[PDB]
């Protein structure tokens, strides 16, 4: 029934210096095709969330060092979560970059928020917010400390990096389920 995921095959034991790493974090880029598929096609993200406990979420950290808009996007994601519209704006940023490729500038990212009822003035106000800035720095700092080198990249307890290609290849639904199973297998691992 329950698979015995193997170190080396399904995941690697990373070494971080981070004192309090997210229990579960997915490093991603709105420019990354597989990152989009994980959030909208394969639905690896919903699969994982559907199986997590109430006192724990899938944290998504945007990679600023990827592409021209990288930084503006890490900021937009931070504002997105502060405004709590991170659930709606996610698909619109992926589309704006990989479907319609109509997001070319920082001013174009703001236009997405406008369509949700967030004026350019409110967006500017949020860009300044102390919590927004703290989350932007957290995202950038962990990409460095965790030594991220690809997206989408999942890390459990800041010690186990999942090997995306190692999971069930039958179809995407099975793959997503296998990923959530592996994530759980890692969260339930001895301290």
């Amino acid at each position: 029934n329950a698979k015995d995921y193997q170190a080396g095959k399904n995941f690697t034991v990373i070494h971080s210096t981070v004192k309090q790493p997210p229990p579960l974090v997915e490093f991603f880029s709105f420019y990354c095709g597989p990152c989009y598929a994980f959030a909208e096609r394969i639905n690896v993200d919903t699969a994982i969330r559907k199986r997590l406990p109430d006192d724990m979420k899938l944290e998504k950290y945007h990679v600023s060092q990827m592409g021209p808009l990288g930084p503006a996007l890490t900021e937009a994601w931070a504002v997105a979560q502060y405004a709590g519209v991170d659930g709606k704006v996610e698909k619109l940023l992926f589309e704006g970059l990989q479907v319609k490729r109509d997001i070319k500038t920082a001013a174009d990212i703001v236009k997405v928020f406008n369509q949700l009822g967030i004026t350019s003035e409110k967006y500017a106000e949020m860009q300044s917010n102390f919590m927004v800035k703290a989350l932007i720095a957290r995202q950038d700092n962990l990409v460095e400390k965790m030594k991220v080198h690809g997206t989408p990249s999942f890390y459990v307890s800041g010690k186990y990096h999942i090997n995306n290609a190692s999971l069930a290849q039958d179809d995407y639904d099975t793959y997503a389920e296998d990923m959530a199973n592996l994530v759980l297998f890692l969260l339930n691992k001895p301290l």
